[PDB]
């Protein structure tokens, strides 16, 4: 059930590099939320900057 | 179990006017998610600045 990801965030729309993987901690229509561990605050990430990390094959 | 709250956003600390009613999309260790009616966009909100509505008696 538990799933990861790379994610990235963006400065004035620029996309940002790759950060992870972390674990999606809440899927919602279009965004996940991370846990950032250098601010140590929550992130709302668009679904346009998540890579899911497929589960085992 | 579908809980809901009101909100609020500070501006540079001052806390700004209590919004909603909105459904607690997800809940985290000291804040929560919510989506913004008005711009469709989901948002972090510290616990702070949360009043979590009780069910009816
Ligand atoms: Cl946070």
């Amino acid at each position: 059930k538990i799933r990861f990801c790379y994610y990235r965030t963006r400065k004035r729309g620029h996309p940002g590099e790759w950060q992870g993987p972390t674990q999606v901690l809440w899927g919602g229509d279009g965004a996940i939320v991370v846990k950032d561990r250098g601010t140590d605050r929550y992130l709302v990430i668009a679904n346009k900057d998540v890579k899911f990390i497929p589960p085992p094959k």
